[PDB]
């Protein structure tokens, strides 16, 4: 009994979502074409250490309206999306809810181990012919999330190029560093990354690189020891490429936070039928860029065996691993926060028993070697941001106020129209600001901003959606991030801790980026209608559907003319009621302040708004109220014209335009 | 003596159309608006000169989209007693015509 | 996390119980258990109440 | 002017039998293939003279599977003024007989 939920929803079975395939296609194999700190332009030649937590490739796109009744020619402007590519963040949490991770099932593992297991082993421990003792939890999620942080601190290191390289292997073990100074990357003030050169672990007898390595032989005893244990045959163990992959995995785990470190502990350990090879311990210039490589290989091909062969939660781990170091960068002043409460994954200690024969199936493109996997990630992560956005904003802004002597016991005050009664809250400022867990997670529980995520993350994955939606709830239900009296500038990656003030001290906690992009990669989007093509506008019915509680950017018949010429084309007059009584009218804006129209007057000099020309924050809630208006018209025509905006974006996916969306028609 | 805690001001939510602010208007054409209920104290005020007010001081000119609801178990109907011994009462005392009786 | 069976009030006669606030005594909450020691069964066993 | 950002061409969508590629042929004998979806301007681009073309240069000859999706909603169904004005126009100009397609 809701006639918007089942409208959109038989709106999304029209036009189903495009599945994030195109998506990879699309951005899959394009290169940057400038990158440059956010705040300012680049040197003549890179420093020797990233050490600006600033550095953004950004993407330009530009729109241009253009029409013929207007003074002057309408400036364009400039919708560009950023990459954060240099700072850093954690992305891994300890809680869970019921699918929020998973274990994965061992029934491909245990026949061949167990098989492998009684015959090569002393002929007085017993017979074992149980196959149900082998039954420690699967959980080999934390190899994908190192996996993630390697590949992400490759890809770092080519897009910026610095002016002294290293080789790849030099740069993340760090042999000709400092007592305690920080990795050759990852070297500026929010830097988290163990410092110091990596230290070689120990010289002991069995010895499989930088893991433990158990054998089973007659004259032998046999142990497993408590963590991960990963079968293989003699042939790979001695292999080359093997052991340096594994010397980068442990390698990169040693440069996590210490105590995030402890945390999850590396318990990988091998166990084989063959003499143990000693660590090699590479230094100073063993491992290469073609070595390098080769042995990311072939860790990819362990890692997919280790998943049952999925592939797709295994580039689910490596993306948000991948996702510490690359992310989006918000686009309002607002400060973007949307992002920080939905970037965690839930984890367990790595554990469970793994045999690896073969490869059992080729991946084309596996996201290791596509160009800058960066790049990808960090839109994979926005493309789900988007979709977020989009389901939030279904009912309305959403604001969030400030006032002062606010009552703390309820923090529910109407708004008036374009505000639905839920949203719209208040909260005193001298007191610390509220925790911003307490209003998502009151969002994303009804059925109506459920379903529609349901079956829209749905379209866009498929089968391998239950796990990316509970974990994102889980995300909500414990974000510590709070919500602050600042501004972003739209020229920084953090608030710059000094005095910005907001213009009407409210925050607006629903929007993210402009919804141009959502509708151009043809994900859900709400509200906003698009913008790309011929137009038939009307100021004189426009206008007064955005005195009622609307917002500017529906109204492109506004901004198109908002100061080349509107003033001698619509006048605001009180009332002319034929009766009972000539009472005047007024409208509020988004503080408190309600001033009021008298007589027939020019518009330009009621309302008189900031002049961005096509495009205008989209819930900015212009106006809250008005009652008590006319807006006659004062020219013959002139008010019915047409208008074409054109908006090129070199993300253009396949499938652009033809997209689910439930903006007024 | 009271009227902060004996009834409360909160916006009327009774149909199903669009929340609106209530707002009352004072003398001089200020717009007051009432977002979130509060005490009446705290959304208007006069001086207390006891029982004897202004008598035409046109206090509120208008308002629209308001509720009363009183937060006291049953005691905002109570009685008051009043005394006028004026030194310059007539015979008829109080027989006078009106046209408020 | 109140003492499970504190057993505070005993018995009561003759009570009514009436809200002053402007219908926001029926909220919502969240909670959250991140203990160390959860296992398979997250909350799958039997219970009394539920 | 901006053709590129207003359609794409593409293979062909055939939800049934098989999903075969398409390709077309130019003047010359060369058969140049299309596999993906991707601009226009990079898979024809022929000269651009203005509004006065060879008339009778064959620019294509033949063409099968493609579909010629959208990537902008209208932009692509708009007006166009043509002026051209001579000093040898005669005395009924724009009168004459003539059977190109309407």
């Amino acid at each position: 009994s809701n006639p918007r939920l089942t409208k959109v929803l038989d709106e999304m079975s029209k036009k189903p979502c495009v599945n994030i395939n195109e998506i990879r296609k699309m951005i899959r194999n394009f290169q940057p074409q400038f990158i440059q700190p956010r705040n300012g332009n680049r040197p003549n030649a890179q420093p020797r250490t990233v050490d600006s937590f600033e550095w953004v490739v950004r993407i330009q796109s530009t729109v241009e309206t253009q029409l013929l009744g207007a003074t002057n020619t309408v400036p364009q402007q400039t919708l560009n999306l950023d990459i954060s590519f240099t700072d850093d963040s954690t992305t891994i949490t300890p809680a869970s809810i019921p699918g929020s991770i998973s274990m994965l099932d061992n029934s491909r593992h245990i026949p061949a181990i167990q098989s492998m297991i009684q015959n090569f082993k002393a002929r007085y421990l017993g017979s074992l012919q149980d196959t149900a003792q082998l039954q420690s939890p699967q959980y080999p999620q934390l190899l994908a999330y190192l996996f993630g942080q390697l590949i992400a601190i490759k890809d770092r290191l080519d897009l910026f190029r610095p002016s002294n390289p290293l080789s790849l292997a030099d740069a993340l073990f760090g042999f000709t560093l400092a007592q305690n100074a920080r990795p050759r990357y990852d070297d500026h003030r929010h830097a988290k990354a163990c410092q110091g050169p990596l230290v070689i672990p120990a010289a002991t007898n069995s010895d499989c690189g930088p893991c433990g390595f158990v054998q089973i032989n007659a004259n032998q005893g046999l142990t497993l020891p408590l963590g991960a244990c990963l079968f293989v045959n003699p042939e790979t163990v001695n292999d080359q490429s093997f052991q340096d992959f594994l010397w980068l995995i442990f390698a990169t785990h040693h440069r996590m936070p210490n105590q995030m470190q402890n945390n999850w502990p590396f318990s990988l350990n091998i166990v084989s039928t063959c003499a143990a090879p000693g660590r090699q311990a590479p230094h100073a210039g063993e491992l290469t860029d073609e070595r390098v490589r080769l042995a990311l290989d072939t860790g990819h091909r362990i890692l997919l065996s280790m998943f049952n062969d999925d592939e797709e939660t295994l580039r689910y781990y490596q993306r948000k691993g991948i996702e510490t170091m690359f992310r989006p960068c918000c686009f309002y002043t607002e400060g973007g926060l949307l992002r920080k409460a939905t970037r965690y994954v839930s984890m367990v200690p790595l554990n469970g028993l793994y045999y690896y024969n073969g490869a059992t199936s080729y991946v084309v493109s596996p996201i290791h070697t596509d160009a800058h996997p960066g790049i990808t990630a960090a839109i994979e992560s926005f493309v789900d941001i988007m979709v977020l956005q989009a389901v939030f904003s279904f009912s309305g802004p959403k604001v969030v106020a400030a006032k002062v002597n606010a009552s703390q016991i309820d923090a529910a005050m109407v708004f008036g129209p374009a505000v639905a009664e839920g949203d719209g809250f208040v909260y005193d400022p001298l007191r610390p600001a509220p925790p911003l867990s307490a209003f998502y997670t009151e969002f994303i529980h009804r059925p109506a901003e459920q379903r529609i995520f349901q079956m829209a993350m749905s379209q866009i994955y498929g089968s391998h959606a239950p796990l990316i939606i509970a974990n994102v709830i889980n995300s909500i239900h414990n974000c510590k991030t709070k919500i602050v009296n600042n501004k972003l500038r739209a020229t920084f990656v953090r608030r710059p801790p000094g005095a910005p003030h907001l213009k009407a001290d409210t925050a607006i906690i629903n929007r993210f980026h402009d919804p141009e992009l959502a509708y151009a990669l043809g994900i859900l989007a709400d509200g906003i209608a698009p913008l790309d093509g011929s137009h038939e506008y009307n100021v004189l019915d426009e206008l007064d559907y955005l005195f009622n509680g609307g917002d500017i950017r529906n109204c492109f018949g506004l901004n198109a003319l908002n100061t080349r010429g509107l003033g001698q084309i619509v006048h605001i007059r009180p009332k002319r009621e034929p009766g009972k009584r000539p009472r005047r009218g007024f409208y509020t804006t988004l503080d408190g302040q309600v001033h009021p129209v008298t007589q027939d007057a020019p518009l330009d000099e009621i309302y008189h708004w900031r002049d961005h020309g096509n495009l205008t924050r989209p819930y900015s809630c212009h106006i809250l109220d008005s009652q008590g208006l006319e807006f006659a018209d004062v020219s013959n025509g002139r008010s019915r014209g047409k208008i074409l905006v054109v908006v090129n974006s070199p993300l253009k996916t396949c499938a652009a335009y033809q997209g689910p969306s439930f903006a007024p028609k």
